[PDB]
């Protein structure tokens, strides 16, 4: 499994679960293709995305709807989603996991590169 | 000065300095209209970008070239940027971003 | 102003208030040894702990009393409190920390 | 497995390797006891601290060797090390994951706590 989404929630300690996730890939002609989209597991975790062959070198945007998450909790967040960019397989394929700590008013995300 | 950008450098220990920021509104066809944009200070700091008159409620977003500030430095980045997506509802809006070669985080930092 | 504390509140997105912070100093014995504390401001910060007459090279403990902040605003938190342990080696020392139930990343800010 | 520590690296986008961790418990005469130490795996994980029968309730410090990490990469980081300290089991046994994000002036920790 060559790209993956961790999501945990910071104000319970536990992963979040039922994250939508939309990965988008830039084209040609420079906008953003939809590429494949999937929810966090209990576990907090987004795995089967894509595979080896399709998901080739290219800048790759992997949208997290922390938003929706966050109104389904009663709670009113800062952002309407958390975006990571970033050029994947440039030097021959990688696996990708990008794991994403969530806060009302603050998110972070880590990416875990390996070869 | 209704909206500021504060960005840390967590390598160095250090404000980021240089650092292009562009900032969008969402426009009724749904694109991202330029809107305000500057570069860092030698405090880390983008203030000035728009006026209480200008920053009407709507979607923004805030881009930051974190890319070019770690090429700078001879460092190879993951992101191609630092993307900050919010509504502003109508106060004064710092939004902060630290950063890592492999990773951020973002805070806004909302008041009176 | 050798020593600042910054603290922010990540599920509010504002200055985390009247957060109590004691630093300590390490004596020879290895014990820590009372040095400074006060609570933050309503901007989150809190300055004036030290002089540089007083601030002499070696290791301190920021200790950030989290777990009081959090019962204070009735949400059950994770941890005691926030420690931040550094050597002070010869500037201006900016400890900042944002605060999340279960979660807190602290970075320093050290500057010219 | 009630203890486990999974650590990171955000300079390389990695797991962080043999990373000293030393875990005390606090005693009755209020000062520090060891209690289990180990070191981060090639996956950044640290299993096998205690078993259910010994972490017992009580108040934990989790001390993360976060400078002989960095020094040992050529990098001369500013904390010493990063302490987590946190009441375990005081509503009967959990699971805890104790992650930290590292960077030379920066870290984050983050508690996943299952039941
Ligand atoms: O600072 C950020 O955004 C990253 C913080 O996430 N922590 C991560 C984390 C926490 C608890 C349990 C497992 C993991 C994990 C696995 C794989 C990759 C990353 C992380
Ligand atoms: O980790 C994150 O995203 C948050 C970390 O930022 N720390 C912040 C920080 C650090 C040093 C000096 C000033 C500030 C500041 C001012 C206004 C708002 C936020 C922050």
């Amino acid at each position: 499994c060559p790209l993956m989404v961790k999501v945990l929630d910071a104000v319970r300690g536990s992963p979040a679960i039922n994250v939508a996730v939309h990965v988008f890939r830039k084209a040609a002609d420079d906008t953003w293709e939809p590429f494949a989209s999937g929810k966090t597991s209990e576990s907090g975790e987004l795995h089967g995305l894509t595979t080896e062959e399709e998901f080739v070198e290219g800048i790759y945007k992997v949208e997290i709807d922390t938003k929706s998450y966050w109104k389904a909790l009663g709670i009113s967040p800062f952002h309407e989603h958390a975006e990571v960019v970033f050029t994947a397989n440039d030097s021959g394929p990688r696996r990708y996991t990008i794991a994403a700590l969530l806060s009302p008013y603050s998110y972070s995300t880590t990416a875990v590169v390996t070869n």
